[PDB]
């Protein structure tokens, strides 16, 4: 079913992080940054609790990676995130120079890797980040679905 | 002649922050976030020294503003930055819901406020950030130019 170090194996770890966001009552998105099959950064969405509009899963994983690698450039790393990245995160991926982003569910309204727009393969960027899409898309989208319901199950 | 609280008055303050980046040998870009004419965030470019690819002046200013306002949404705030923002920072401004970005020099190669692409007024966004461009542009451009000149020298 899920071989060690395959995309699904790392995405499942990202889903463990997306659940931390779930517990903190934030949109459940998780991300893990991997280099040579070692975790060098982990993150979950938490803009509300951090009072920070930039606190997305991807930004958190990328900033930790920079610290772990002692380099703002994260050459050859692969960033796994449970939801297609937004424009901000796609831009951050370009500046980080990572090798690839692997995402789960598509974000139909604001995804920047094909959905709302494509930032990553736009011709004028100075670095091409490869894209793998739809890994465990169903579980990723169900987590989000369970959240937007259990959430309206709050608006009394 | 620069009236207190005018765009030029705030951009001149962002230029002082830009010189801090210069002093740290970082591309010289500075930013100041203002709400009701009071500083709620300040930033300068420091990705290299912070080992953080997301450490642009704008991101630093927005994060500080969020702390001060106790809210990731920075409604009606105005962000001054000495150089047209990149895709990542433009994306961040949209998530923060600021009212306006005022910038200095255009970034022809990779500006996301019209140069390389326009993220801010893309029609699929859920928030429109107003744009004021070119405030003290010549000064902002000279600082950047003097930098890439001084740097190209330093290469022994
Ligand atoms: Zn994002
Ligand atoms: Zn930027």
């Amino acid at each position: 079913s899920e071989v060690e170090f395959s995309h699904e194996y790392w995405m499942r770890h990202a889903l463990t992080l997306a659940k931390r966001a779930w517990d903190e009552r934030e949109v459940p998105v998780g991300a893990v940054l991997v280099h040579n099959n070692r975790v060098i950064g982990e993150g979950w969405n938490r803009p509300i609790g951090r009072h920070d509009p930039t606190a997305h899963a991807e930004i958190m994983a990328l900033r930790q990676g920079g610290l772990v690698m002692q380099n703002y450039r994260l050459i050859d790393a692969t960033l796994y995130v449970t939801l297609e990245p937004c424009v901000m995160c796609a831009g951050a991926m370009i500046h980080s120079r990572i090798g690839r982003v692997v995402f789960g569910a598509r974000d139909a309204k604001t995804g920047a890797a094909g959905s709302l727009m494509d930032v990553l393969h736009h011709p004028g960027m100075n670095h091409r980040v490869e894209i793998t899409e739809g890994i465990l898309a169903d579980e990723c989208a169900a987590l989000l679905s369970d959240f937007f319901r259990m959430r309206r199950q709050e608006i009394k």
